[PDB]
């Protein structure tokens, strides 16, 4: 019951280094590294591991995947996506994780893959309605949110939504500001964009939005402006973890309380941190 911190870029290198959060003791240790660097990768928890999703190596693009054990503490590499992805979202849901989106080293993708653990193959579904990297996926009432990002010119505010039942996406509501580079976290029922990048500035704003009502609202802002930062959901609680914020990337971590709409910095990360990936496991 931890939250791990996976690779990013820490201000000068892309990293393969891997740390884990307790809530309980408020302190980060490093574990096991990734068998290669990796920044702007997806994280995705399946079956108890957790599955490092393509990302940026320093130099290329990747298609691998890797996933990694906690009883061991060890990586090791699974079935590579169908293209080189970084910048996608990734999501599980109905026990396969969804590769949304990213930049294959030329163009920013509107296609969407999906894994299959119990056969170890990814194949592609249904496209995005629009190119997206940089976005934040979030997998709320049995359906996929694709929230924001960049379609290779424009940071955008539109958000969309998967069905697997019927393969389909369909714009809902959109951002109350353009973001990329957000965090998107589901709690309470309600998805959470955090933070981000509006085409101009680095925001702190954070928004939360309810499909009941298919609307879009701001609540409490960070105490700093992240973006490219991880956001995890612990203990009822949503993490923001390191990030950028406009001039610095950041070792700092801030946690949210949706009861009393309310940030608080916690423990730092071991090192600066952004365009990793946050898991919960």
């Amino acid at each position: 019951g931890h939250i791990y911190a996976v690779g990013g870029y820490d201000g000068h290198t892309h990293l393969n280094s891997v740390e884990a959060y307790d809530p309980e003791t408020d302190e980060w240790r490093l574990v096991a590294p990734l068998t290669t660097p990796r920044s702007g990768m997806g994280v995705a928890v399946l079956n108890g591991h957790i599955y490092a999703v393509g990302g940026y190596d320093g130099h290329t693009h990747l298609n691998s995947v890797e996933a990694y054990d906690p009883e061991t503490d060890e990586w090791r590499l699974v079935a590579p996506l169908t293209t080189p992805r970084s910048g996608m979202g990734v999501a599980v849901l109905n026990g396969h994780i969804y590769a949304v989106g990213g930049y294959d080293g030329h163009t920013h993708l509107n296609s969407v893959e999906a894994y299959d653990p119990e056969t170890d193959e990814w194949r592609l579904v249904a496209p995005l309605t629009t190119p997206r990297s940089g976005m934040g996926v979030a997998v709320l009432n049995g359906h996929i949110y694709a929230v924001g990002g960049y379609d290779g010119h424009t940071h955008l505010n539109s958000v969309e939504a998967y069905d697997p039942e019927t393969d389909e996406w369909r714009l809902v509501a959109p951002l109350t500001t353009p973001r990329s580079g957000m965090g998107v976290a589901v709690l309470n029922g309600h998805i959470y964009a955090v933070g981000g990048y509006d085409g101009h500035t680095h925001l702190n704003s954070v928004e939360a939005y309810d499909p009941e009502t298919d609307e879009w609202r701001l609540v409490a802002p960070l105490t700093t402006p992240r973006s490219g930062m991880g956001v995890a959901v612990l203990n009822g609680h949503i993490y923001a973890v390191g990030g950028y914020d406009g001039h610095t990337h950041l070792n700092s971590v801030e946690a949210y309380d949706p009861e009393t709409d309310e940030w608080r910095l916690v423990a730092p990360l071991t090192t600066p941190r952004s365009g990793m990936g946050v898991a919960v496991l």
